[PDB]
This record gives C-alpha cells, structure tokens and sequence, in this order.
C-alpha cells in the first residue's frame, strides 16, 4: 500500500544455489496449462540421489534498498512423505538476518484435504535491509526463493477492490 | 485420532484444553508419554501443542497449567483431533447463529 514499484530479480539462481537438492518439485494444486506446475518465485526442494544434505546458502542485499524475500515451509500429512521428500524426520529450516531470527519445524499430522492436498504450506516473509545478509539453513522442508523484490516506497498508492 | 464434520450448516465453535503437569512423574502416570503432543487441525487451521513440564506456583491449589484453545469450524469443514497425551477433548461444541444488537455489558441492575 506504501509502494509504487519494484524489480523481479532472481535472489537464488535455481541451478547454482542447490547442487545437492532437486529444485523441480511441482504440484497439481499450482497447475497451469492443465498440467502440474509451481510458483515462478519459489523452488520446492526435495531429495537428490535419494538424499537431502543440510543446505546453507546466503544472499546479501546489494540492491541498496528493502528486499522482500518470500519462502514456504512444507508440513506433510504423514511421516512416509517426510522421509521420501526430505530424508530427515528431525527436519528444520532456519531463516536469519541482522534483526530477524526464526527456526521452523514440520508439524507432521493428517489433515482435511483442501485443493486436493492433505499437506500444508506456510508462507513466511521478512524485509531485508540495505547491505544486510539473509542466511537460509535447513535439512528438510525449505521451499526456497527463486525471486525477491527490491522495493521503492510510494505515496498516494493503496489497494482497492473495484469491478470498474 | 478422532474426527468430526460440521453437518450443522452453521459455524461450530469447538473448545479444547492442553494440560501441563508441574512434574515429569505426573506426565508419566496420566499420559504415559513424557514427550506427549496434541495436534488439532482443520481445512485452514493447523497447530501442534506440546506440554511444557516445569515447577510453578499453586492457583486454586494447582501447580499444573491448563491452556484453553478454540477455533471456528466452518459449514462442511472437518476438524481432526490427534494426540498421545494431555488432550482435554471437547464433549460439546456450539453451532453459532450470528445476530446484531448483541454485545457484552457489566450491570448491577
């Protein structure tokens, strides 16, 4: 509501940021063209060679202005899928900056199917300050960024709901 | 694990509790599992609870604690209770009829 513009830049390049994790995780819930598809600004990280090593990848805000980073955390409906996608039942994610510090843990339990999915997907965010680093450390269930957004603050802007 | 589907066509307000023993021995003679949990979930609700065993002051002569939770269950929405200890499961829930002009007041009249 207090932004006029931003740029869609790739904060973590799909190929080079994840040499040890399969980044082409894709779902029928985010389908497009009738086929199963996924978010253009996120990667669903899964096992590569049947293994998910503990990742530790970092970005620094060298845009000189507020980078909005978006990431998800998956929560399976069963412990079989927790193993099959992420190797670790003791899976965690930890996204940390200068003023931000938050650990995540998969709340594995069976739930009512919505959009034909018993699993859950919790979308978190933080503003990364000018020159501040963000560090993504995880051994499972991190749905890492592809793209982030270097903000430009506006005035006279705001969200309206209009059929005109 | 136990489940209920909202067949009332109205917002079912469910209330449950999560217990917290003052000592680990009481946790092992009421709930068996020392690292117990509860996990109440719906279509849009998802929350896991875990007993925080710790020594605390007595209130109503009880050193134990008792965290009361709630969520609205929508028309046709399912709730799935799950646990291996400390779940104080609902007997009754309330299917709400919304109405205006209602409100809380404190009166001696």
């Amino acid at each position: 509501s207090s932004v006029s513009s931003f740029e869609r830049f790739e904060i973590f390049p799909k190929e080079s940021s994840w040499p040890n994790h399969n980044t082409n995780g894709v779902t029928a819930a985010c389908s497009h063209e009738g086929k199963s598809s996924f978010y253009r600004n996120l990667l669903w990280l899964t096992e590569k060679e049947g293994s998910y090593p503990k990742l530790k990848n970092s970005y620094v805000n060298k845009k000189g202005k507020e980078v909005l980073v978006l990431w998800g955390i998956h929560h399976p409906p069963n412990s079989k899928e927790q193993q099959n996608l992420y190797q670790n039942e003791n899976a965690y994610v930890s996204v940390v900056t200068s003023n931000y510090n938050r650990r995540f843990t998969p709340e594995i339990a069976e739930r009512p199917k919505v959009r034909d999915q018993a699993g859950r997907m919790n979308y978190y965010w933080t503003l990364l300050k000018p020159g501040d680093t963000i560090i993504f450390e995880a051994n499972g269930n991190l749905i890492a960024p592809m793209y982030a957004f270097a903000l430009r603050r506006g005035f006279g802007s705001g969200i309206i709901t209009s059929n005109a």
